[PDB]
């Protein structure tokens, strides 16, 4: 059903990302808003075999940060998650990227408790992504389906970010 980056190459897309945008689901928006803000998410490999994202941001009044691991699920930008908190699996694809601007990701449940969770993710090298970029974004929302209050864009912040 999903894409994935047509030669997706891991090498070019470690280091630095900021989130700058997301849709989701209209209930898990209606209490987890206000506030969303910028993550900074730091991509590196795994020695257990994936990729590691581990991403920092304001909550409740302090840094955060937390890591998830994603382990390569059968084709080349395809990965799963596990949920350490209880078990559910994802679904995590690299669907579009430029390696070195942007990249649309895409994050579905597969089995447990989360199995009808959908989300996309639009992530970006800078922290104001051009017109252009967000328009890749709203594009594949909402041809996923994703209604456009549901499509939450986030600004540039300096907290957290350092």
């Amino acid at each position: 059903q999903v894409s994935v980056q047509p030669n997706f190459q891991q090498d070019k897309f470690l280091g630095r990302w900021f989130s700058a945008g997301l849709a989701s689901n209209s209930s898990w928006l209606r209490e987890k808003k206000a506030a969303l803000s910028m993550a900074k998410s730091v991509v590196a490999p795994a020695t257990d075999g994936g990729l590691n994202l581990t991403s920092t941001f304001l909550r409740k009044n302090q840094c955060e940060t937390r890591t998830m691991l994603l382990q390569p699920a059968g084709s080349l930008g395809s990965y799963s998650y596990r949920s350490p908190h209880w078990g559910s699996t994802y679904s995590v694809s690299v669907v579009e990227t430029d390696y070195d601007q942007y990249a649309l990701l895409y994050s579905q449940g597969s089995k447990g408790p989360g199995e009808d969770f959908r989300m996309a993710t639009l992530y970006s090298r800078t922290q104001t992504p051009r017109a252009e970029l967000k328009e890749k974004f709203t594009a594949f929302c909402k041809a996923q389906g994703f209604t456009e209050d549901t499509i939450v864009f986030l600004p540039q912040t300096d907290k957290c970010m350092t």
